[PDB]
DNA sequence: TTTTTTT
């Protein structure tokens, strides 16, 4: 009998997985039999255990076979093809709401059956994110909003305030939440030309901790980042197509992505300040530190920091019709299924707590 | 049965593709059935409906096959053939006249019954233009005649002028207009060599706010931009060939495009100026930005920084004479079809709009 | 049935390409028919109309093989290959023979009834440059000498003096008359290996534009010229065989070819004063100026950079007997249509129009 | 009707070829029938005339074949093999005897009726380089002996001294005389791998023109050549051995090869000062130079550069029993041959016309 | 018949064969029949005669086989494999062992019939060093077990004196009778970190003339190399595996090896000489210098710096069963070779001259 | 792999 080829690159697109070893091997490991897999019966892996009845026949016969690094290359230049294709011909809705369709898979999985994390600790995480900034909620969904339009000249936020203020925080869940890059701009100009590679075909981009030079009284490090944004003016402004470089590889054209800059409060020039759209102020706040030293299951679990938790906080407060025509049967299913588990009135419970820096859950 | 590689070859032809991973990808998603095809019925992209029909049965065939990036591979050399040799055998006016074709292709779809967007809100960016510089036409018209002609040492145009004064949207509208890249030579000499290999081909090169040194007499940063040009003046006066390199590919000897150069208000070294044909000064109109901020559409979907806006500009105003014998007949109806929908008064309305400041559809 | 790769590599031999995709792209235009190319019945393309019928039969076939680039890649590297033959066992005298023969047959074609060349025109740019220095055909005559006898550490002229003074004008033409490369030596050092293995297997190489360290008090700009061309010391002598590199290609051991050297005024270190057998010096001379401003057909159609016009030179001015005994029988054939198409007094004519900066053509 | 593989291999061991385009093209010359050969009537080549009538019949199907570059690397691999396995295994006296073998083959035939060469001008050549230095006739009898050798960690020679003093002249004579290869290590130490590379199972290296630092003053520009060598002492002592390599092959392990350093007047450090064994030191002269003007065919038929006459002047100034027994039956023909025409008064008077700057003839 | 390639892969392991095209070349050898062949009637090298009788039926098949080296390239893989698999198992003692018999083998060939140079000019320069520093003979074994051993923080030697005392030529035999490399540590801390990484994967590191500080009291300059030294301690020590770089690479862990620091006369921090096992103190002595002024030749032809003088001296004195178990018997020879050779009293004869201050071999 | 990256 013959391998198929066309089994093996069914399960690479299913899988998403870009990479000729990790396949190989997760393929290898279906030749076993299936009656009686421990991978399967601890339910262990998703990526293993919905494939291998399937893929057994087939296994069994690429085990045996001599091609077996050429057959992976094929497959895996079909699931790049695939992104090419997507990348050149999707809107930008359309990007977000796949982005949006595999989070829901993921949070479907982990609060399944199987799933290890109470939605209990999660909806926490949205008590604790909504008391960082006022109006939280319509934040993020400005900022959703205004990454989509990707409007020349109104495209970067600046995230400005003292050390322990949330801005890492905030600034790591909405790179989860639309997929992204952190970059660091602090380096000479020499170096920054492989850095700024680093988005090539990217939606979304951070700067992060961006560091200035003067201002010593308040007592900060010197840096020359400050003044490599003002001389990377057309990054920022977006309006003409830029070469980015990568190592090895040659160089592409592309409207650099849109992004945020995080920064301590060194002092900006006039030039530079005209480029954003908005500026947030983040502050310490007592409340919030005495808070986490009583309910230290979030930062442990690293639950403030991930992109779940921003969409349960989306999910919760917008209504359905801001969504795309696609995914609102999946939110109202998902809106259904938390309203029977939480009561508003636990939810405001919650979020007394933490106002009053107690632990989120007494 | 065995895959017709014919028949790719052919579809790499009339669409044009260089990337194997971008043909890879499209040719695969034939496979699935015409009669119920969803994109088909959505009428998505014009690079998939006009071609699934027949190429379904070849791509079923070749979902099965064994040496798929083979093929691909091939069908990218083909299309990679016709450039080169159309490059050595046609000339200037002929390479112009067939990006004015493709032009128009996309302007029938986007003007047509799928298209989105819709002529008053483009005409609008016609007449906004016309206000940047005085005799916006002539100036337009006169820039293609030199491209064409390519006159050594009488070839390169200056742009210079303050900050927010319309250098880099004109440069990007003729830069689409003509075809060509975006060069950044303010970079350090070692690796200004891969940077310049970008020119390979083009019809135009365009350098980018070269900075100076000097600059604090006027509050301006430094950079050595002016310097490494210096260096290159082999490069601009077009008289003897250079030699250009692309990463792992071996030198190619040709004439370097030409184009334009565009600056802040740097002192520039006398055997420079001496290097540049014209020179247009850009000054700060108060009038242009408020018009803008009234009238955002213009920015939001990117109609002023678009050659198909300068090809409007041209079909309004130029005489139907200029154009060559194979275009005329294609740009008559479209002249017809401008004077069916357009009257002198709206137009006229819309320039006085903008000398007001008042928005350009009040 | 099956493809006869011999005619394709008779075709790449009687056409002379050097490059895998320019032939492939040459030959699948003969796979339509014969009898209706609209190509053929233009005669646009000598390339084409030439060979096409010979070929069809093969190229209908070829169109259809799985192997396309291999075929092209053996007849390319055939061409190369007898390119070494020669380089090896030819003397000097019989490549220049040679190349002056590739020179007269493009003659025939841009004279002939079948072109757009106008003698008149080109034999306006022999009186131009016949007064750009004192008793030009003597000096071109005395270049050529140098070159086929290639005297050792005697091999280099200098050419000297203001920007716009006709130094590259009459390398450029030197260039085209012999054939060869033009190379750059103002980048640092340590990439200058694949530059000078531009110079592999040719005849001539200019270095253009060559820049010094000093001067900066005339407002001349400094740069690495001088300092590298310095250490190249060895390469200039051609006393030993140097070694020459390319991309994936291994070491070449040959003697490197004589040249030209360009430069602004410039001092110049003792041990290169040493190498160069004469120098040139050029200084602006005003009426050439204003006969060239009104003269623009020279510039449009490049004929003052071109090396057919030194070769007309050559062939009103020379002796018979100074040609090789081959070339002979075809130069007398040349000599008498100047006669017929020319008299003394319209060629005298022209030349006082030069020296009073009036048009050339009245 | 199979292309035989063995004949190729045949012709190369007899023609000796080591690159692959050149036996290619040498190759493909045989498939026109051997009759009417136009190169076999004149008899330009013996490369040609001697092998056509054999090679003819196996050479046309080798025009047809489709395997043609195959044919040819395992032919030149086959001759580079040779080569390795007497770099081995003969006696290093027999490598020398073998290298005069082959120059005498070569001397004999340009000195035949049919060769372009006459002896007068040639002894010319060894009355001049006579003249050059002290005793010359037995310092290059010193040279040899000492390379014969090869003692280890006594290997190399110092020369020093200006320009146009008569260093590089007798290297490159040398280098004829012996086989061997030319090294430029001035360039930066990484890029030296390659450079390197070149001398893998040579005879002799020759480094040429290697700058010292410092010493600028006397208008002798820097570089980091002497650095280097100190840096690749190893190479010179040579008591082991060294990884040597080269392109896309296996990579050899050997010691380097005796040889030659050519400077200015530098300085050297007492580290690598050590390794030299000798240090002939240079120094110019004035009627040689007025000599040269007088008697320009030396520089033009290169006559002082060739190990031809080094050749010439051993067997005039050396007693037969010296060389090599198997040679020692040919250098008593050339011994009587050359006594026969050239008589020891006419070469005094000549020498004389050396001596006192004349113009040596007559 | 086909090739056996098990054949070809035999005489590869038998004839202990590293490299590809020096397997191809001897191999081919064999094609023409046993009974006549020159070469094994004259018997000039065992790898020829021994397999030729054997491997000529083979050989035949392989002149007209069309991949050649393709079956060459799987016997040097099977003999490089060989190595790698005894890398496994290396001691520390074996490594000595075989660097032993490398070095044998050569003094088998320099003093054996093809001979180059006569034991008496060695032995009196072994003699000599047997009077340079007290017991030497003893010395070299205890230094040798030290390093064979590797004992954590008993490793390092100082040698210890004056300028001209003795301490680098001493230091150049010992790196001879090992393998190893020099470091130079007077380096700028910057530059320290890629000097060490030259010890990567190494048997001994040497440090050589580490400048001090306040030295000049003695006219001595001054440096940082003592102080880098003593910062040295994890590298010294030799418990821990410590990180090394080469340029261009990524980082090595290892123990570093075992070595020798040679100075110049200098103080010494009392915490670096706790990292020495043993100091040397070496002393100018004027009978010395007379002796080598009255036998220049022993310097001339380099006796002293050799690692032949220290085998040599280890082979007179020590007794046999203390060599490795194997290797024994090869001392067996090159004893009764020495015992018959030279004399017992000629060698007190040249110790005392030597003494004396008397030309050695008066 | 070589080149490019590294230095
Ligand atoms: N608004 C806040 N008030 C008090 N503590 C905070 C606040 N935001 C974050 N923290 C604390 O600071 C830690 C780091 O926050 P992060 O956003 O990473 O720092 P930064 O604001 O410097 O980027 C958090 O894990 C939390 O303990
Ligand atoms: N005459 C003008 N006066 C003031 N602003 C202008 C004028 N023309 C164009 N603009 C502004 O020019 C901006 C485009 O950037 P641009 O000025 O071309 O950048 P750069 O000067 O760096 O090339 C537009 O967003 C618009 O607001
Ligand atoms: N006699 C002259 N006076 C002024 N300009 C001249 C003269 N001769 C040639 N030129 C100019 O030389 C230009 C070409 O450059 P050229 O002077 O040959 O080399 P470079 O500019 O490097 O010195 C031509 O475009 C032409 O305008
Ligand atoms: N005595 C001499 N007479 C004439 N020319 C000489 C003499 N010595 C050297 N040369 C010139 O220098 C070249 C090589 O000698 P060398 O002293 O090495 O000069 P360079 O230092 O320029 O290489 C010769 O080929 C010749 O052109
Ligand atoms: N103990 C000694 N007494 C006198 N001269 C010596 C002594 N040792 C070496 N020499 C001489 O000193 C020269 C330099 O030796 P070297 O090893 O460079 O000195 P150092 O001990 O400074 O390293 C030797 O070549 C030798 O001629």
């Amino acid at each position: 009998k013959q391998v198929s080829w066309k089994l093996v690159t069914e399960y690479a697109m299913e899988t998403k997985c870009d990479d000729v070893l990790l396949l190989l091997g997760m393929y290898l490991e279906f030749q076993y039999s299936f009656e009686m897999c421990l991978k399967c019966i601890k339910k262990e892996q998703p990526s293993h255990y919905k494939y291998h009845e399937k893929h057994y026949a087939n296994a069994a016969i690429f085990a045996d076979s001599k091609n077996q690094k050429t057959i992976c290359q094929q497959a895996v230049d079909t699931v790049l093809a695939k992104k090419r294709v997507d990348s050149l011909q999707l809107t930008r809705e359309q990007m977000l709401t796949n982005r949006f369709n595999d989070l829901l898979d993921r949070m479907d999985i982990m609060f399944g059956s199987t799933g290890s994390a109470d939605i209990e600790e999660w909806m926490a995480g949205v008590a604790w994110l909504h008391c960082l900034l006022p109006k939280m909620d319509s934040v993020v969904y400005d900022f959703l909003k205004c990454m989509v339009y990707n409007i020349p000249k109104k495209r970067y936020w600046l995230f400005k305030g003292p050390i322990d203020s949330g801005k890492t925080t905030l600034a790591a869940a909405l790179l989860e939440l639309c997929g992204g890059k952190a970059l660091n701009v602090n380096l000479p100009l020499d170096r920054l030309n492989f850095e700024l590679g680093v988005a090539i075909d990217q939606f979304l981009v951070v700067f992060e901790d961006v560091k200035g030079t003067g201002g010593e009284s308040r007592d900060l490090p010197s840096g020359q980042g400050i003044n490599n944004l003002d001389n990377l003016r057309d990054y920022l402004d977006g309006s003409v197509k830029v070469n980015l470089e990568k190592k090895h590889l040659n160089k592409r054209t592309q409207i650099f992505p849109p992004g945020i800059v995080t920064m301590n409060e060194y002092s900006v020039p006039k030039t530079l300040q005209a480029r954003f759209v908005k500026q947030i102020d983040f502050r310490p706040k007592d409340y919030l530190k005495h808070c986490l030293e009583r309910s230290e299951f979030l930062l442990e679990k690293r639950i403030i920091q991930s992109g779940i938790a921003l969409l349960l906080m989306l999910i919760w407060y917008r209504p359905v019709a801001e969504f795309a025509q696609s995914i609102q049967s999946r939110i109202v299913e998902w809106k259904e299924r938390l309203d029977k588990e939480f009561s508003l009135s636990v939810y405001q419970k919650m979020k007394f707590n933490v106002a009053m820096g107690i632990g989120v859950l007494d």
